């Protein structure tokens, strides 16, 4: 071990360690979860760190050779040599200020290697401030998380269910209401439905990037810029878009707002809990689908991980649902407890949306590739059920009367016969209607409206 | 206390109600919550049914006389003249079918009193099933609730909050981080927070209003259309835009996803959530800013309705209503099967109050507390005069070196930086006493 | 529309209202819900005053005729026939002090009109403070609603669900794990699980009961009792629970945590919650079962209110989504207290006191208008479940794996049992007899029932 | 690598992989979250493993060379050494089958490094199901976690705030109520509070450990107990309670509802959600008295535990108040998964036991360990500022009450009023009106204004 020190004394820090005393006091002080930062964390943290150092050597607040020392090491960091420098709980201090200096120790610690003498506060902390840098860090992870990696595979999922809409359009099978046999509707109708629930789930997470993509640097320790440039916030960020490509990142639109509050994370939770609620449905209805295969609906057969396969990525993508769900709760709880100049839940906020994020990115592309994509139906079965379903009687009302359609119903469901073949049986042709008129009013597809 | 005839036997019904024998075998099935719709749902169903005869009138499909009956039985409806007539409880068939048949009953009974004879179902229900009608109702109400109400609500509680962030501009005070001693904001920068907060609120409602405003109206029984003209539902849209000015309905993008799922509400809810959540961090500031006076941080002194902060606590009770409705909602529209959602009369319940909260507290809260708020500027000023100062505005003056080893002594003697300055002997002519005071002035601090 | 002068002007109230000025100032104040407090929370404060009255009397700190009429009064208003004197809405001053003076004006009203003169707070409200008596209304009534209402209704909900897992002891039918085909189970073991989640519902209600039934009452303003007599809480216990048989009510282990917190309610809500996910468990699989006539599971009918809606099964699913939101919003309000009082108790209250509500009504009327009227499809059943590929494995030592895996395949393409394929395949001989392959495919005895 | 062949082909597996085909299978299946299992859950398999080995080599079904190895592999697991051997995502099959087989895999593997063969089926699973032993381990997981390591980490906190309360028995101070200024109390008392809150925390976990402990082992794949001895469960629970301690485990009630449901985790994670609310409560009233020093309630002081700022240099946080006030957040949102996976069970399993299992695991170690640290990094160390507490007692508009009955209630209130006013004590305004005489004595004023008694501590 060595010896390092802070404003409070004196420290014992693994010999070996790029972190120095403030990150090794917060490993002494933490110790709950057993969690640090993810991979998305310190990438943005390496960001930001480079873009800041950009930003002071361009108005000559910084010497040009610890500018560049600082832009290599936070590079280093970005691209993820480091990730066993970052040892700190994400049950830290609210602030996620232990962090930041993670951050800005074990840049030191890279720079000292090539031969440059960085201060972390005065050289890799300059015109930043612990309030301001790490939820700046988690909205470009989020912003990063929901353009790069989310909707990206919400539209794959889209494109797997739509690809099922189209193959299916054709195959006519009992509608269920209530659990209850319903008129007709096709498979292809269903999978269009679960496809427009993805794509108004893309909708929703694009309707939240406006907030989301706010970020708070340049506002320092309580919104007023006070020890930073006036320009800094929008220097920042120009230098984070033309690096990322992300064009949705932004300077916040009120500097007290961005500090004070995370209502941006709060928000884009409800995206993705929103979309844990349409892929639970979309999972639930594909695993009773193909339920059986004797004693179930046995609509489809899921391919295995032929009809007796059980139902392994719906089980994960509900179970990924319920956790979304629990984030949420997690990250509106911490939204609504900020006091005056800062809300102190950040870590654990960032903990739970970048999680909800990776999961549902993760989960959507397994589902598109390993379950929908290699779907089959039983397309000759569910048209037969359709065509002996009691619910399809009704069109018959006109040329046969009420009680003689009950009858017909009856008839067809306990001797497990078609609606056509029981009229028939009943001996209905020719007085009531012609085979003609019955062929139109039982075509099941004509009933599903579809071609 | 008459007497009807159902085709499970004999029925006895209150003899001024309209409904008839669905409606009461409905109230005798459902004795759970003993609360029916609320006013702003009755008023859809009303016109939703004046809609739907409009058009199955255009289309020839129901006599004009029926029409005109079913039109004006649905106008009075939704005008509140019938509020008494709907005493279904909440918790019942979860597609809604029970309210849907309530108001085909109570206009038949409306139109028998005209001369004109209805059937609840041929007539009142042409063209509709007893699945796409209740949640039809359900988005009406939640969109005319979103922009005729809510969004009107928020604004004036922006306004308020924006109106003291100019008042209070340049009234210093300490900034508080973790609830300990920070450098100096104003009164006004902390309102101009606030305030942004409300206004994010308002694009949030904003944002979802493509979906919430999506009617099913025109899927019938499962989505396909079936027994309705193809065109019912683009048709009915465009009497309600007309009747209600709401250009923010709708007709579904998918007929399957409207029936299928309530996820539009879920959405919304998510919303009102969000506001919920920046509620709470108003509220709570501001309580804290009013509290003591001799205890608590006595910042501001709020309206007197020792003043207890009353709007503050019914505010902060509302946003914990809107958590839990939130919560409500999701599970209900997350468990969904096959062609129908079975969960829409409690998200109705739950989003609709949501929705009638936020309005009513979020005016009280601009009106009665807000626009009455008092700073008490000597003491925040006192306040800002005890925050921690920086030697960062000395640089200037005596250099990084010096203005470094002022900070390092300040630190270690606890002093402030304004003391340090004096005992270190640097009034001189590098730095007069004025320009000590200029370079660290609180307000100066704020940034304002 | 009679007339009223405040400390602070005057006050139009409705001719007809026992309120006075200060509910009048509180509907003014609070038009937010439109919805004001339930039935067991009026009935809770008549109690609560009642027996305050009783007490102060029998310590000789009050009139004796004034003690009387407060005790006629709020017998009235804990026996109903007052609830429409309540209007203030439940999103009020967080301690409930708006509803406790409602209280103290409705009861000096009703006295005014038997000829004694009651001053609201002076005599109504003597020993209590404002931050002390709501809450322990609150918990009167979840402690009331716990024993006298969900207990009993959950009792008869077990006793339905045990009652059918009697009758269906031998109903055997196909298991399913992840929704697929599995090994035999009766429908009465399936009902015998259903039953138990509901025991251990009221199992659950009973561990909190401890906790839930602790009043405030005596803390007064900050629970140090300041302004009370020393004794004034236990002695109001002991009247309410002479008067009402509540033996679960109990001054409150520390006084201070019993109005700093209402970590009571969060309790209690738990076990409510816990309750609404077993009830969904239940309803679903009600539902599931009673799915299609056609192209569902058709395993049992559910009583019309096979082609039945499962309505009450949506009933009960709807209030336990509602359980899971108030929980949460019981949840939020008992975190956020400060000091020495939680002021989130109007919202507390009204949530709590709905749960306990939806779930005793909801759970009486599945009891009876649903479990009690299902019928079984017992043949069908049993031949879906001899049909099976799922029990073909006690055929493996007899015929080998790769035979029993050929009879499983055609015995589902032809639609026929294991038995018929296992004989029409022609593996009837020395190796499996009639008798030996009877026993081996005997579907009940797979089950394993009594 | 090395390679290894399924009945579905030829899988390539890590060199120093203790796992086999089918937990490579389940890590190329579930690529969702990168996180596995935790130490807890790996050490029940462990123990559940060895229990249902030494059960099975009791009723003369497995041989004893075959038990005896499965036995010392399986407390390998279980005292912690293969942590690194259980790859599986959280976010797999449902009943945790994956898991189940990923233990019976790594048990073969160490069985074969001293020479023994074991079928990770037919021998490692003998007389259990997919379906009954991953709910098994989940509650052996969290009952261990509830009374080993829970309990006493909530009495440590309980005796550190209790002895606070005895330390401050002394120290008046005004209440608060609605954030405004009230009669007196002592900080004494309202830590005696914030004690009650942990102890009723306690009765809480203990209430919930009759259900919390049951097992669904013996029950098999649908509860029914096919393919197991019909004493399989009781045996199993014999060994597990003789070997660990957990005289709260016990065979289920009903063993339908103990594989359908998964009810008792729930009920539990309803006793975590209800301390998560009692400490934000607890952690939120100290971290405002420890407010300031100058513009905030300056209370107590927390003791000082790391920087808190680098542009306001001696600047010190209550980190420990919010590390506690976070985890309480999270602990409030796993509940509500907890709850969302209860609820979705169907027929004879509950299919999301994984996700149940690592949010209420989770939510046991979290308020564990914070809960130590709050009470030896924070509460042990709190010092009381009790002169300004009695200085605002002694001026507090609230204590003229008690010389009603000498002066009346309008001069008592003309007292208040004043010393509000002039920022006097209401002792010395008492004075400065002239009302010592007749009526009142110096000696009874000081009796009156006696802050301590009003407070009325025991
Ligand atoms: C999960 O639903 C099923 C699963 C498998 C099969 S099957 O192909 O393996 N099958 C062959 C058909 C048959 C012929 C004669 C006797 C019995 C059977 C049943 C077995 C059918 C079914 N549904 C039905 O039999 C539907 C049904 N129709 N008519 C009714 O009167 C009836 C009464 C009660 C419940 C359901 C029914
Ligand atoms: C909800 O499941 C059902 C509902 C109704 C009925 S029914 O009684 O109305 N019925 C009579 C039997 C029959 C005879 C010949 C051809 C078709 C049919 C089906 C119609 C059966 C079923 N299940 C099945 O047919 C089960 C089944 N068995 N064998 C398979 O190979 C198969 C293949 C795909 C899907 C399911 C199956
Ligand atoms: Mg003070």
């Amino acid at each position: 071990y060595r010896i390092e020190h802070d404003t409070m004394g004196e420290v014992r820090v693994p010999a070996k360690a790029l972190w120095r005393a403030q990150t090794q006091r917060a490993v002494e002080n933490f110790p709950i979860s057993g969690r640090g930062l993810e991979r998305t964390q310190i990438r943005a943290l390496g960001l930001l760190k480079g873009a800041c150092a950009q930003v002071n050597s361009d108005l000559g607040l910084l010497a040009p050779e610890k500018a560049d020392a600082i832009i290599a090491a936070a590079a280093e960091i970005a691209d993820g040599q480091h990730d066993d420098q970052f040892p700190i709980d994400v049950f830290q201090t609210g602030s996620g200020t232990s962090s930041n200096m993670n951050t800005n120790e074990v840049i030191a610690s890279i720079a000292a290697k090539g031969g440059v003498t960085l201060h972390p506060n005065d050289d890799v902390n300059m015109s930043q401030s612990s309030n301001d840098t790490f939820p700046t860090a988690t909205h470009i992870a989020a912003t990063e998380a929901a353009v790069a990696h989310l909707i990206p595979a919400l539209q794959q999922l889209h494109d797997a269910l739509a690809a099922k809409a189209l193959d299916w359009h054709t195959v006519v099978k009992s509608g269920r209401t209530h659990l209850m046999d319903a008129v007709p509707v096709t498979l292809g109708q269903e999978f269009s439905g679960y496809a427009r629930q993805i794509e108004a789930g893309i909708e929703r997470v694009r309707a939240c990037l406006p907030r989301l993509g706010e970020l708070a640097i340049g506002g320092t320790a309580v919104g007023t810029g006070l020890n930073a440039p006036d320009d800094f916030g929008v220097r920042v960020v120009a230098v984070l878009v033309a690096q990322t490509g992300l064009s949705e990142l932004r300077t916040a639109a009120n500097s007290f707002e961005a500090q004070a509050a995370r209502d941006g994370l709060v928000e884009a939770s409800g995206a993705l809990r929103t979309i844990a609620v349409s892929l639970t449905k979309i999972a639930n209805d594909i695993r009773w689908m193909g339920s059986g295969p004797l004693t179930g609906l046995a609509e489809i057969q899921l391919p295995d991980l032929p009809g007796k396969v059980n139902p392994v990525l719906p089980e994960a993508v509900t179970q990924v649902a319920a956790q979304v769900i629990g984030n949420d709760a997690a990250i509106a709880w911490g939204g609504a407890n900020g006091a005056f100049e800062l809300n102190v839940y950040i870590p654990m906020m960032a903990r739970n949306i970048l999680e909800s994020f990776k999961l549902l990115t993760n989960v959507s592309r397994l589902f598109a590739q390993r379950c929908i994509a290699g779907l089959t139906a039983n397309v000759e079965h569910l048209r037969r059920l359709a065509e002996s379903s009691p619910s399809i009687v009704t069109p018959l009302n006109s040329a046969i009367g009420y009680e003689e359609a009950a009858a017909v119903a009856k008839q067809a469901l306990k001797e497990r016969k078609t609606i056509r073949q029981t009229v028939i049986d009943r001996g209905l042709i020719g007085d009531r209607l012609s085979i003609e008129d019955l062929d139109r009013r039982l075509d099941v597809l004509a009933m599903a409206k579809a071609e």
